[PDB]
């Protein structure tokens, strides 16, 4: 179970950031929550939220890779230490995991997909 308050609102196609939105009218504590990023068949990458972070109702947080050149400012702009980019490519799955270890939201960008009806 999840109360489902947070969504993955935007994923940068050039790997610089991921943005999340608390779409509810209630604040959400996210200490030790994770963002799991699967790029193609690569080893899974995991970003960890600081232990005391809270995403207030209706607000956004942008998680910038260490190498994006951004200036950080909790609670709006956080940095992923020692990960230069989130990954760039034709299949990029970004999932939000809560503190207990459960996946509660995802956004996947796919390019050059062939769909059939046969």
């Amino acid at each position: 179970s999840t109360s489902g308050r947070v969504a993955v609102e935007e994923v940068d196609e050039e790997g610089k950031f991921v943005r999340l939105r608390n779409k509810s009218n209630e604040d959400q504590s996210m200490g030790n929550w994770q963002i799991k990023r699967q790029n193609g068949d690569d080893p899974l990458l995991t970003y960890w939220f600081p232990p005391k972070f809270t995403l207030k109702a209706g607000q956004v947080v942008t998680i910038w890779a260490a190498g994006a050149g951004a200036t950080h400012s909790p609670p709006t702009d956080l940095v992923w230490k020692a990960q230069n980019t989130w990954g760039c490519g034709n299949s990029l799955r970004t999932a939000l995991i809560n503190s207990t270890g459960e996946e509660v939201a995802m956004r996947k960008l796919v390019r050059s997909v062939t769909v059939v009806e046969d």
